[PDB]
């Protein structure tokens, strides 16, 4: 290998490699000329021209150092659904990311009971208990009579008597950090200098947390993460886990039977993931610990706050807290509903009822429901037993404070504008009234009001989710055939007294979660003119989030998170576009909806990031 | 306290001695020259230090950006056709490109359920139009063996042959990306860059990282995974288990292996699922694409001067790959039941059908989804809307003047494919496609048989670079019965213990093998070792784990390899390449375990090269 | 205008162009158009296709054999660094262990006895029973060995164990890593350092490379047939769409799926699954030096050939690779016969209205069947990336530069017993960027720790918890055609549970409470929580260069303001670094369970030309 570094036009206009041998016999030709000792050029003599790809420069910093302080609030004890207001104390020279910790006690549901057992499903033979209700069907026609069961069991099966003792397990909504703070607030002079919602706080979950942030992103926010699972063995190979008489069988022609399995080829383990976390319901959930940090722009180092530029006297962090019961749930614990269906064939005397005389199919069918326990709540008495606010003081030295107070002037800044409108139209052209500044960017979503119902026994999943959310059983069915000859005389081929049985049974239940998209098209309107054409909703969610802000900007897993989007560089310090104040004022967001309507409200939620300044 | 200044190590980092020696000259200088304020500028600390905390930032020139959708000048599309968009006159500059795509709802045509297969056993053999019935007697160990094979549907269904069935229809894998067969960028009727899908699938294998994938996926038809949760599986302190094998202990009160105990943690399982254009279904819904065309203009600073590519010769050129290669038959709600059962009988006629007393009964089932005879797809299936959207990006006209006077060039990026078929083991392969330097190379050897008509994987093989072998994975449902038939015979020893087992193929699963093509690699250019021959996973695994940041991924397909040829792969500054000369005459080298006559396989290569753009 | 005033300045952009063209004008220029130099003076260029050109530069790879003879488990391997380029870089390490399979063994005696009762041993089971004449159940015990199809296997006959290498092999059977320059190291690291980076180091669009590379295995996304097809269901009609006798829909009862859904699982068959034979490992194993960035390779005149060295030290075979259970398990198999009439509850009782199977499979460790010691490293080369530069500018380099800024580890490792304890930092004495913090138990490397393949690179204390997936059965005969079933003891009833899969849930428990620092009478930082260091900190500080760790257990002391950058931005001073204190706290940590407080600091040091 040989280094080639002049060939043809190519290289010329790459490397300038002559270019630069020019400057080079030229430098030290005028250093030799004008009496200097070493004729040999400087690094920014040849970087005035050329870029250095080997260059270990760097340059000395302005002396700092930071350290983080914690401080409790000034309005006493922490509960839900209150006010808690931090003071900014007087520290580091500057001030900058900000995280709370948030501590919650271990928390259990009251004891309640077995509720009351099912109605009637058959209208024959009812007969009702404690432990079970027994209804049939008679068929005297085919001699099929049909058994319905239905009783409380917990996991190993032990029949539960109804009105007796049960206990709900409780649990957490998704991502709990976030919603606990309905509304965070950076205060000076009373007035807010920059505030934001739940609302925004799931926009930058559902936008600006990449997969290498992921993992303490939950942590810090409560929200479980899946731990990984192996399992035995599934595929050994050169051998099977089927019985032989169907391994590797071939018809009378020679040809490989379809559907007769042969042995693996790989030796092969299955993964699968678990959460027990504070999602998973329990009988108690522990002590909840998370650090919630606070998402202000003055989080970014550079974007640092100068102490003496906002007045102890009224400098604050104030944070709504979200009631309990918009936190906290219960959910079914140890007890389930046992359905059971059972089908018995006969063909003598009485057949299809329940003095059917010999029986030669049976058949088995049993579900499992997971019941709530009614009298048993969420403990509203939970203590919040710990909240801290934790604030990164950074220290310079005297001389550069002094000159860097003198010199700045002013310090550019984002802040959040929100607006929520609520519709009952498929369509409809909102006027954007709380927008007021240079905007870069316009977080949308059209979120149904149902998502946040109390009346929705899924809200603890649907509340951050932007789009409408129905619920998908996916079954795992155990099977089974069973034969009996009951004849010790009689062939069992062909005989009746080879008799049959089977049954299913519910091995587990799954439940997807399926999306409805409630946004079709957007379009966006300045005093008439158009910002954006009326485009379909995967543009502004898939499209301007696969194309713009490089690692700043996550394509989104909700399919209702949409990304108006104006400047260039999303996630960037350095301005790149906006939309103006003069059209700011007169802004239309116009939504095309499938799903709303006046069964079905929703609220159209726009959150803007925009720019301001603040002057020292 | 802020240290600032111990020793050698503090005055190289952060040199703060230095820095106030600046700082009181400047303050003697500017109060000498006659400046009221003595203090530094911000301008003079940098010339030396770096400020950790600094709020500055540059304007930029105005610009603002705004897309635009132009419909084809060809008519009405279709597939295997050519689509040509003129790029519109509107800004100044024109930058990234994406295309919707709208393939219509679709199903396959209405089917026969095919004839039963062939018989399996010598004896007892009955063909009926439901079922297909087999058997092999055994008088020495008196096992009667019966096959039985079967159409049912997801239910358990019997199905006739001959009678009504239809089969499903999926894309294929990423139908945004092989759908494009050609994708040009044409100037005055010439091709100034054009690519194909091979380079599609080296984009989405090399440069999707994941906080882009989700958006990736949903802009080109690939479906996303949806996560699933479980009921609870493990609950603390209890347990699924029957009780008599729960905590048992042996003779000498040890804990008995294989005795399940109480669980110690809460948890479900979560489980992913698709139901997107990959997963066969009854109906295919309305599919809607948004294809961004990978050119080097895409990167806003390399917009291309609407001035300097006349409107009138510009297009954009799309040649649409046949419907064929796209949608796909699959089965539908129709399987094969493939049922074995043993009759152990030990009287008289023992292994026959008129053997007496049974003693074991087992049953083996598997089920294997059936495709219906003569149910394909609708090929009157119609593209019903195709529309190039164009970023449009405009400036001051006073700088737009400015910028076209003195920018001179501008530095593109441009695809070079060559494929060649392969059927050496070894080989020595020209690439007659390299005219301009060459950055890196996108290199792979794909078996012919992945986008073969015959491979009824092809939906999914198309975009692998190795073989894929199918291996299955089974869930089984494993069942015993024992019943008595005597009520005055204890049954512990007595052959009127009847016993009875089934095995129930609950899924399966397909893991696709990856068998690699690719040994080794050397590359030689005009008799240059550029790399020595090295083992493919140098290539595949290392140069992408250690370069181009997050703009080069750790490719999943075992069959993808980067060559490189500079130190920052996906960047505009140029940080290497191979000069044009070598680029003349350029061969890679390659070993294969797997490249023979019987197995052709396409030696793909994808060159990205250094160009030049004038203006105006 | 107010507002863009301030972020475009387009007013005062418009006056520096009517001014310089002005200016250009007078001073008798042909083309008044200003210079693009002359607008970046004030406003920066959006659209800009500018570049400037590099000084000529390649860069070639180049592969090495050692000086220390031929490669072998547990010993030390030299590589030279030879004379080719001007500069050298990033170095990566080809290992390649043989394909190896354990030794013939035999099938284990099988258990002991369960029950009191009519205990039989065999050569293919044991059987015990419990009798209970009160309830009238008599409850049979059975074990015994079999392989996965279900054939029976003899105890004492041939069995073999199955091999696995333990997780992230390539990262441990570097037990140190080396460079030695002038006899002495430069900068050194051990494995503890290597799984640092793993934690903290490796984004995912990263991920897939960096385990190919160290030989950890890959899971394989496979597909399942239609579970959900819509407008139809698995269940049996009897039980589909049910309504009660008041129109209500039946709790319980399912209805037709509403979509058409597969089931996505993954699965590994890499080098931690079970194997019969482990085919031939190869790894690619990056040394995790200061250098790999090409703005710092190191140039060769300052350290010659003959004076540069890599020193790597191999790890013992019995850490790195492991037998597992192959294809033998142990069934165990309890039945329960409920009968009525005389002798209820023993062998001898008639009359069995209910039956009950319960059968689980463990898989289970032939004897006599050990890994293979004769297992050869076949092959082991140091890949080095050479760099070439034109005469001239190398000349000015190397007269110009000075120094380069190096980043070095200084590891300690403190065996701890205490619940809490302050840990004075003896190998700090440079300047200190970040620090590395886990507090690891002992027994996550012990080799009595069936579990150490997977343990060894946790920070906490892992535990297993089993989770069953079960199949559950139903059987009901009735065994006379002359009475009918309904409520006759002649309607008999038979159950099983199947164990059809065992998962185990790797539990951790973290092992580190609190973390406080100080240095030379300084708090660095308050005693806080673990998750602060563990979550806070990795997610805020270090962007795309700082993963948030998935071991609950690693903690990260930072120091800096941009950790992964070159330049840089905060750090503790030497006469801080010289007095260094980390003071934890522990709820598991005790005399029964040894912790390892493992601390690795990334420390700033400079290298003359």
């Amino acid at each position: 290998f040989k280094l080639i570094a002049n060939d043809g036009k190519a290289d010329r206009m790459i490397m300038a490699n002559d270019l630069l041998n020019d400057r080079i016999k030229s430098i030290m030709c005028l250093r030799a000329k004008q009496g200097f000792s070493d004729p040999t050029p400087t690094l920014v003599d040849i970087e005035r021209t050329h870029i250095l790809l080997i260059n270990s420069h760097y340059k000395p910093f302005a002396a700092m150092g930071y350290e983080y302080q914690k401080t409790r609030p000034n309005t006493g004890n922490p509960t839900y659904n209150s006010t808690i207001q931090f003071s900014i104390p007087q520290f580091g020279d500057f001030f900058s990311d900000m995280v709370v910790h948030v501590q919650l006690a271990a928390t259990s549901a009251s004891a309640g009971t077995v509720p009351a057992l099912p109605a009637f499903i058959g209208a024959d033979d009812q007969v009702l208990t404690s432990t079970s209700v027994v209804s049939a069907t008679e068929n005297t026609t085919s001699g099929v009579y049909t058994l319905y069961t239905q009783s409380y069991v917990n996991q190993q099966g032990t029949t539960q008597t109804v009105a007796a003792a049960a206990t709900n397990f409780v649990r957490y909504c998704e991502y709990p950090g976030l919603r606990l703070f309905k509304r965070v607030k950076f205060e000076v002079n009373g007035n807010p200098l920059d505030e934001y919602t739940a609302l925004a706080a799931i926009m930058y979950n559902k936008f600006h947390v990449p997969d290498f942030k992921l993992t303490g992103w939950k942590r810090l926010i409560g929200q479980e993460v899946p731990v990984e699972a192996a399992s035995n063995l599934v595929n050994i190979a050169s051998t099977t886990p089927w019985g032989s008489p169907i391994v590797a069988l071939s018809d009378v022609n020679g040809t490989a039977v379809t559907g007769s399995p042969v042995n693996a080829a790989i030796t092969a383990r299955k993964l699968t993931q678990v959460v027990f976390g504070a999602q998973t319901p329990k009988a108690t959930q522990e002590q909840l610990n998370m650090f919630v940090p606070l998402l202000f722009w003055f989080r970014d180092p550079r974007l640092a706050i100068a102490s003496v530029s906002i007045p102890y006297g009224q400098r604050f962090i104030t944070v709504d807290i979200e009631q309990q019961s918009n936190i906290l749930f219960t959910a079914p614990g140890n007890l389930f509903l046992q359905t059971t269906v059972e089908t018995l064939l006969t063909t003598g005397a009485g057949k299809g009822t329940a003095t059917g005389v010999l029986l030669t199919q049976y058949n088995r069918y049993t579900t499992y429901t997971p019941t709530l326990a009614s009298g048993s709540s969420i403990d509203g008495t939970q203590a919040v037993q710990n909240i801290e606010l934790y604030i990164n003081n950074i220290f310079v030295t005297p001389e550069i404070h002094d000159i860097y107070i003198k010199r700045i002037g002013f310090t550019l800044i984002r802040v959040y504008r929100e607006q929520v409108q609520r519709e009952v139209n498929a369509a409809d052209q909102v006027l954007q009234s709380q927008l007021k500044w240079p905007v870069e960017f316009i977080y949308l979503g059209l979120r149904p009001a149902n998502n946040i119902a109390a009346g929705n026994t899924y809200q603890w999943r649907d509340w951050h989710h932007l789009t409408s959310v129905t619920n998908e059983p996916v079954y795992d069915v155990s099977q089974s055939y069973a034969r009996v000859s009951i004849d010790d005389t009689v062939a069992p081929v062909g005989s009746t007294t080879f008799k049959q049985s089977a049954s299913q049974v519910m091995q587990n239940q799954y439940i997807v979660p399926v999306e409805t998209e409630t946004l079709d098209t957007v379009r966006v309107k300045a005093h008439g003119i158009e910002l954006y054409a009326q485009y379909r909703a995967q543009f502004y969610r898939d499209y301007i989030p696969w194309n713009y802000g490089s690692f700043n900007l996550v394509t989104p897993q909700d399919k209702g998170a949409l990304f108006l989007n104006f400047c260039l560089y999303p996630g960037t310090y350095q301005p790149s576009g906006h939309v103006n104040i003069s059209r700011a004022r007169e802004f239309y967001i116009e939504y095309t909806s499938s799903f709303c309507d006046s069964s079905n409200p929703c609220d159209l939620i726009s959150i803007a990031k925009c720019i301001n300044f603040l002057l020292i």
